[PDB]
């Protein structure tokens, strides 16, 4: 990467100033902004909170559902004392793609809506003056970038996003924005990897800087005491009597990376890390050499009004709920979350399966969204797939570079419900997995979540995985309700087929659930009732517990969340175990009791 | 009584024809019906279902809330073959009071809205012709009849019922209406009482007829086989190897009462009865000589649209729900129910505490409903109480005469939450209890439900009871929510005071509960949430289980039910364990599991 993914810090060498607040915002349905000079200021803006998704503020459909180009603008005073620094705009994300301007000048563009965008404004920044940032953003969906979908043009020319995925197309500036100042020679990246040696541990590391001066690396314990120190851009820190980062029992050291010229220090980067190992051994997931059974949820970045907008309050409530259920794990379904989620998981000892936004790659869904009105003959995969692969690999590189040093991150999920039953899909995913392994200094477990279409007899992609994640809805989409006994039979039949393959890898259920409307009670239960959610879960548990190789269960979903409206979604997806405002349905206690 | 309470049957001697259906109905706000000849036909009626409460059909407030005089009318063809019979109109009830006319002639009047009204139309009936019935009904509330309340006159002259009780003032013809034909000499009443003699049983009986001819009494088993036979209006039936009626395990014999003149039979009455004994022994409630712990609910006659209207479907669903909770008992809070409820309890082996409508006799409530707008000085108890007592005793006599022969009925509840802390209240209730014992051939246990105001140090009436029923809301009305630990302390303090009295009688909690809005979930719980209902119940159980003498628990209420609207009632009373359409809230399983 031609920029650093490192989270920004404030110290003697590095400065940061938040640009969060009310920005100026303007929709550009006619796509006239750039030729009209909007990069120098929006002509008729409204106010827009940052961070937030824009959609749910408005009271009219066309603004909520807006699809196309739209622009953000703000101004900030740059301290004069930042003069002799490399000055960057850092967006937590720009959803889905955008071009950043500063003081009227084009700085950078980015594709991918869920990872940081770094824009080097050093050459146009005006220290000791007010500066301007303008961002052109686009939220259309296509088949050459993630997540996948289509864009429909309505009779009036109005665009409408048509996802191939089951979540609302929230977009905008959904995460915090900073302007930061770095030393001219700085720490750009580092990687740690761990080895356990009895009571001791080794922290292997690499550091990438933007210069040639010597590097010193120190490790401090949770009290700030020096426990190890070495020199060089590559090395090993030896930690006596190491306090390991444990599941639901975190311990964090602080790594301190210094660039020196002998006379003094040029840069200092510090970050909390946790000494822990993760590996797959047969059907076991080993954390610090001991098996762990994953218990938790797929989540979303989703909350009323804010949409995917980041807020520490959502983090705090969600973790309190997670702990109350006795969970130990979540998957970042279906995109990398704001960095703060991982920082907090590190502190709380939660395990994370970190997922790239490779969702929407199922052919039947694509075809369905094309058949709506209307198309049944024209598709061009041969042309788009190579471009999609490039985008997928780029997002993977960005995710892993951003997240690798979190002790919480124990696995990469490289897809959710793609086509996997052709040799072509194998060749596609082989490249993604190869890239992931190359970018991950730890070479930690890699996986993806498979839809039921990936039958054990047909799937060509599970051998790429270190463990296999299954999304299954036996008792919801398949043989629901009065047919639930048949659902259980079908589920056991499938798992018997997996069993007979004797793959000797762990299986984790990454999704299972039922839409459940809080307050819908029925005796006997019906699909959509709270009681049916409980019974469905009990049936699933009986199945899970029948197979030795099943080593985790992440329910879909932690909480009800927003989707595109339609005949199958009653104000979003109601498969939450909690409501959207984070309160438990009856099924939450079922998990609490089982996971205790 | 100058009529029979016996449920109507169809045989060679007795005939019955249902008058249920759409009747004619007219409100009489100006109170002009009788002087205008409405007893000969209503001049501008609308259609009204019978059985039903009238209120919830209408779409306008004034009709729903109507209070005052209103009239019903129907016509029926009387079979010519009924010529030589005593012909009666039998109303399951007329709520609250009314006068029955037939063919333009005044037949009878009745005060009390929850027990049968019998009108002898023999002298005006026209066999082989169409006949007419017209009923003038009034639904006002006062302090000289049950249940108690007031009637407010609004500025326009419009009346409004102001109950002193927490249920909606439903009224009309809420139960089935029959026209029946009896022999000129008939069985008017009978009573059975049981004694257990090892494997055998004795059925002591009395029969009252309207003549002097000899009586023969037979007992048939459940297969119709004769197991005992004797002669005389008083006698004992000896039953070898008797199959006792047991809790949740009913067995019903059929008693057959014949009047003969030697040549032939003049009348035959048959009814199912169950051989069982009930007595209080120290702190134990003994059913067939074995202790039973009561588990169940207070109910209501309440269902959407029908109001208190009787329907066997409500009975069937409610009993299935009761059985699913593992209940064995209900109280007919706060009025005798339709007879069919008891017939079904007999079949299902449920225990019933049968309650007369002596509810609304708390002074604070009376004063409150008077202070509303407006009165704080004028009350006239010295004058009304003697009339109230007469009404209360009459209703008690009617209830016991109607219900005594149901094996399900194991106790009479003679009040719900009256004043009990004065010697005057003692003298009042002494008369009611004396009357009850006189009317009950079995002299079975007598009780009433006490409000918290009846402190152990102050109450003068509990010594009248064979067992004591307490309604308590520690954790709802007293120290709810964040104060629930204090509520438990206060509850234990009160029960410690009862304990120290060493009364050596059983205590049954006849009410405890929390308003709970289906679908309101919160973590941590709040008052009104489903989770709080569960926690409140668990706290109550801990208290109940701390006292040896507590021998039953009937939760308030089986199901959400209609009340007068107001700032404390969110579409009725939500203390149901089930919703009004009979579906379980989370707390229902708490009962199911405990009562199993
Ligand atoms: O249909 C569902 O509820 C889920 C199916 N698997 C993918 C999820 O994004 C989706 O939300
Ligand atoms: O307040 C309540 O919920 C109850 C209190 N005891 C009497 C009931 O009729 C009433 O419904």
């Amino acid at each position: 990467l031609e920029y650093s993914e490192l989270y920004p810090i404030q110290n003697e060498y590095r400065m940061m100033q938040s640009l969060d607040g009310m920005w100026k915002f303007q929709f550009d349905p006619e796509e006239i902004g750039k030729k009209s000079g909007w990069e120098n200021g929006l002509p008729a803006p409204v106010s827009m909170p940052v961070p937030s998704s824009f959609a749910d503020f408005f009271t009219d459909h066309k603004e909520r559902d807006y699809c196309g180009d739209f622009w953000y603008e703000t101004e900030f005073y740059l301290p004069a004392e930042w003069r002799n620094k490399k000055i960057w705009l850092r967006f937590g994300s720009i959803t889905h793609r955008g071009t950043v301007y500063c003081n009227g000048m084009e700085i950078t563009s980015h594709e991918g809506g869920f990872l940081p965008v770094l824009a080097d404004i050093s050459t146009v920044a005006k220290p000791g003056q007010v500066n301007q940032v303008v961002v052109k953003i686009n939220n259309e969906l296509n088949e050459t970038s993630l997540p996948c979908g289509a864009t429909k043009i309505l009779n009036n020319g109005r665009k409408l996003a048509k996802p191939y995925f089951d979540f609302f197309n929230y977009s905008g500036l959904q995460r915090s924005v900073w302007v930061i100042a770095l030393p001219e020679e700085s720490v750009k990246d580092y990687s740690v990897d761990y080895e356990l040696c009895g009571t001791d541990a080794l922290v292997k590391y690499e550091v990438v800087t933007t210069g040639e001066h010597p590097v010193i690396v120190r490790l401090l314990d949770a009290e700030g005491e020096l426990v190890a120190e070495t020199e060089g851009k590559e090395g090993i820190l030896q930690v006596a009597n190491a306090r390991l980062w444990e599941v639901r029992n975190a311990y964090l050291y602080q790594i301190v990376i210094l660039i020196t010229d002998g006379n003094g220090v040029l840069d200092e980067y510090r970050e909390k890390i946790g000494i822990r190992t993760v590996r797959i051994e047969g059907t076991k997931i080993l954390l610090n050499d001991r098996p762990v059974y994953l218990k938790g949820f797929g989540k979303h970045e989703d909350f009323p009004i804010l949409g995917r907008g980041f807020h520490w309050g959502i983090v705090k409530r969600d973790f309190e709920c997670l702990k109350w259920t006795n969970a130990n794990c979540f998957r970042t379904s279906h995109y990398p979350y704001a960095e703060e989620w991982y920082q907090f998981a590190d502190e709380e000892g939660f395990l994370i399966i970190d997922e790239v936004p490779a969702v929407g790659m199922m052919r039947s869904t694509r075809n369905f969204v094309a058949a709506g009105s209307g198309n049944y003959t024209y598709f061009f995969e041969a042309l788009t797939v190579p471009e999609l692969l490039k985008s997928h690999i780029a997002d993977t590189e960005e995710m892993i570079t951003r997240d690798k040093n979190h002790p919480s991150v124990i696995a990469w999920s490289l897809f959710n419900e793609p086509e996997t039953i052709t040799d072509y899909a194998y060749e596609y995913f082989k490249e993604v997995f190869a890239a992931a392994e190359t970018y991950d200094f730890q070479s930690r477990p890699m996986t993806g979540a498979f839809e039921k279409n990936s039958k054990p007899e047909l799937c060509k992609c599970y051998p790429l995985c270190d463990f296999i994640c299954l999304n299954r809805y036996y008792g919801w989409y398949i043989s629901g309700g009065p047919e639930i006994e048949e659902a259980e039979e079908l589920f056991r039949d499938e798992m018997d087929r997996w069993k007979a393959k004797e793959l000797n890898v762990p299986f984790v259920f990454t999704e299972f659930g039922t839409d459940t409307m809080a307050g819908l009670h029925k005796l006997p239960s019906i699909m959509w009732s709270e009681e049916y959610q409980k019974e469905y879960l009990e049936m699933n548990f009986r199945v899970f517990d029948s197979y030795e190789f099943v080593q985790g269960e992440l329910a879909w979903n932690f909480a009800d969340f927003q989707t595109t409206e339609g005949i199958m979604r009653v104000d979003g997806n109601h498969k939450g175990v909690f409501t959207r405002d984070r309160q438990p349905k009856a099924a939450a206690v079922v998990f609490k009791d089982r996971w205790e």
